[PDB]
């Protein structure tokens, strides 16, 4: 007679998020960072054909990074200091193999069949789901449930604007301002790579996970006319 008390959510997808992108450095004709074919990173181009705008990169020369102790240590202009001075090089972002599909989540909606709950249902609104999605093959995606992570909308940047986000992209990594007086790879921390990396080893050291999915519970998606459901535990009442 008595069935489990459900809590499902509505997914929303939203876009597919690199797992790691990457800081490239090319060598340098000179290094040319113009909004043509002609740059060193290169231009990007969606579907239409038409420039990605910022996907070219930027060059970085010794500049006043020549002055000792202006620019910090590890620092894009001080790469061309000591290694190639006189010369410039390009700073490219690229994205890793691996790929997230990001999910929007609604409200919850109690379930029973034959009022005040056991456990009140998680707020799972100001979160975002990710689920490994390409290259298909790849162990992650295979891996299932196992794989996904969950973080708070906080942590994420939609459209890529904002730096050391989820989802950063070529608008905030050249817009940096004073992008060659500052550290190589700088804008692309706190990505989902890191997010999983953080939680496997405070795994490995008896902590508490706070971002993989398993962490928060056991859930099910069903494909229904998309939700994410789990068991609340307990019963009745």
């Amino acid at each position: 007679s008595k069935s489990r008390v459900q809590y499902s959510y509505p997914l929303f997808y939203e876009r597919n998020f690199n797992a790691k992108p990457y800081e490239e450095e090319i060598t340098t004709v000179g290094c040319d960072d113009t909004f043509s074919p002609k740059a060193t990173c290169g231009l990007a181009m969606d579907t239409a054909g038409r420039p990605i705008p910022y996907s070219q990169g930027f060059c970085c020369r010794c500049g006043p990074c020549q002055l000792l102790g202006l620019c910090p240590v590890g620092s894009r202009g001080l790469q061309v200091c000591d290694i190639f001075r006189g010369a410039a090089l390009a700073s490219c972002l690229r994205f890793g193999e691996l790929w997230y599909s990001g999910y929007s989540m609604g409200s919850a909606t109690i379930w029973y069949r034959l009022f005040v709950p056991a456990e009140l249902p998680l707020v799972l609104s100001n979160k975002m789901l990710f689920i490994p999605s390409s290259p298909r093959i790849h162990e992650r995606v295979l891996a299932g449930q196992k794989e996904w992570l969950i973080l708070d909308k906080h942590h994420v940047s939609m459209q890529g604007r904002d730096c050391n986000k989820v989802g950063v992209s070529y608008e905030a990594f050249s817009g940096q301002g004073s992008r060659c007086q500052l550290i190589r790879g700088s804008c692309l921390a706190d990505q989902l790579e890191d997010y999983r990396s953080s939680d496997l080893a405070v795994e490995a050291r008896g902590g508490r996970g706070k971002y993989l999915a398993r962490f928060f519970g056991d859930f099910v998606v069903n494909n229904v006319n998309t939700r994410l459901s789990y068991w609340m535990r307990g019963s009745l009442a």
